[PDB]
């Protein structure tokens, strides 16, 4: 569970894939239980005033790492958002891992972006997938929309084969004060089966990560629950940064660490194997 050299990592992937992928299963079972005895509380998440603010009853925001909204003129639970700070490579609180916002949380979502000085949104979901509602549209289709004291204008849209880039101009009405928020939206979701090819995800991760300018707030990352694909993106991004910097990889170690920050980050064994596949392709992209 120490940083493994890229060469050894490649050999370690082989060990994990053998014997009907049992090594991957053991690794993922180890991730699933790592915080079981830590008694990590999520009191604010379970408070009755905040229940309608959670997309899934069981997908909570740990107290110690939750993003707190700056108190709002009045309420006692106006500080709550189902969002957590998550570390990145050599950068504590490099991300805000959050659920896909609800119509009832659009204002909180945009206020958090404003208050956190977030300049990048990573959306790793379609609004609807396999006929199920995954996320609500928190942005205007065209032109301007107001979300509480936050005025949001769509400035531009650039559609690529696997992802869309939307630039927004945001401004707080009741208060620099006019800012650019760039949304990187991954759109390629296989209607049957599972991904498939890591190359488009690798390009999405690299281009969305390179867009992080100094000295801005954390990059907001969301999918539906804000755990599965969110954690997947966070592990890939951090690991590509470790590979470039030190030519080492620590998937298990870094994942077990981020599991203390938000529950269920990298939610399935499939996502866990996907990280390894994506990282192998990046290492090979030489
Ligand atoms: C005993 N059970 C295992 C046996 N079968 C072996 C097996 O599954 N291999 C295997 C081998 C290689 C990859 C996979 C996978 C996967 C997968 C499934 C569902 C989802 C999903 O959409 O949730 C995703 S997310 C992908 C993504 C998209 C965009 C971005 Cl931006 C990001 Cl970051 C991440 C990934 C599975």
């Amino acid at each position: 569970m120490e940083a493994i050299p890229v060469k050894q990592f490649v050999k370690h992937i082989g060990e994990l894939y053998s014997n009907n992928q049992h090594g991957f299963s053991e690794d993922f079972e180890e991730v699933q239980r790592c915080t079981a005895d830590m008694n990590i509380t999520a009191e604010h998440s379970n408070h009755p005033e905040n229940k309608h603010k959670n997309r899934y009853i069981n997908i909570l925001a740990y107290d110690h790492s939750r993003v707190k909204l700056r108190p709002l003129p009045g309420s006692k639970h106006s500080d709550y958002i189902n969002a957590n700070y998550v570390d990145g490579y050599n950068k504590a609180k490099a991300y805000i891992a959050t659920q896909g916002p609800l119509k009832s949380t659009f204002e909180d979502f945009w206020r958090m972006i404003w208050e956190q000085n977030t300049g990048i949104i990573i959306m790793i979901t379609n609004l609807v997938e396999k006929g199920r509602r995954k996320c609500d549209q928190y942005w205007p289709t065209e032109n301007t929309e107001e979300y509480g004291n936050i005025i949001v204008t769509l400035k531009s849209t650039k559609i690529h084969a696997c992802y869309t880039v939307r630039r927004f101009s945001i401004r707080n009405t009741k208060v620099q004060n006019e800012r650019v928020v760039i949304q990187y939206h991954y759109t390629q979701w296989p209607d049957m089966g599972v991904p498939e090819y890591a190359l488009p995800v690798l390009t999405f991760v690299r281009r969305s990560s390179a867009a992080r300018m100094p000295e801005t707030g954390p990059v907001l990352v969301h999918c539906s629950a804000g755990v599965g694909r969110t954690g997947t993106y966070i592990v890939i991004d951090s690991m590509l940064q470790q590979i470039k910097d030190k030519s080492t990889v620590n998937v298990l170690g870094f994942l077990k660490h981020i599991r203390t920050q938000r529950n269920y980050l990298v939610q399935t064994e499939e996502q866990y194997i996907f990280i390894h596949d994506a990282l192998l392709e990046a290492i090979l992209g030489k």
